[PDB]
């Protein structure tokens, strides 16, 4: 029944993208934003808090997962649409364990050209209530998002993938 939609992109212009689409659909946007530079960080997402976004800022692995927990204590609601700044392994893994945790369904859906390694990701990652989405283009990302306020708006309509 809960499912919670989850992002993760390396490209900052196609993120921004995604963030306004959220917008349009009257959903919220959880941006977690990593960055290299406190300054650049900032006047970064700052861009985004201008533009009514639920930004956190994350720097390590464990600190992206604890940021996790916010959204859990916040939204039980779940109407809430997770975006993170990377295409990491790692940092898709730790968003899936925190959310086991509280039992609820996670729809994970991250761009990378190279499809191959998704295979492997796929098999590795995907789980009961945990769906694994992967794409190579910015609006095939897109279409995930839109469809999701579209499951959630009415009911749970988990099932459909493609």
């Amino acid at each position: 029944m809960s499912q919670i939609f989850v992002v993760f992109s390396s490209d900052p212009e196609i993120l921004k993208e995604i963030v306004r689409e959220i917008k349009r659909q009257g959903v919220r946007v959880v941006l977690l934003y990593s960055d290299q530079d406190e300054k650049r960080r900032r006047e970064r997402l700052e861009e985004f808090e201008k533009q009514g976004v639920d930004v956190r800022t994350v720097e390590d692995k464990e600190d992206f997962r604890e940021n996790i927990r916010e959204i859990w204590e916040r939204y039980p609601q779940l109407d809430v649409v997770v975006i993170v700044t990377t295409d990491d392994k790692e940092w898709i893994k730790d968003f899936i364990e925190e959310a086991k945790e509280r039992g609820v369904e996670v729809f994970v859906v991250y761009n990378n050209k190279d499809d191959d390694r998704r295979k492997e990701a796929q098999q590795e990652f995907r789980s009961d209530g945990v769906d694994v989405r992967t794409v190579s283009d910015k609006e095939e990302l897109i279409e995930q998002v839109r469809r999701f306020v579209r499951k959630v708006g009415s009911l749970e309509h988990h099932h459909h993938h493609h």
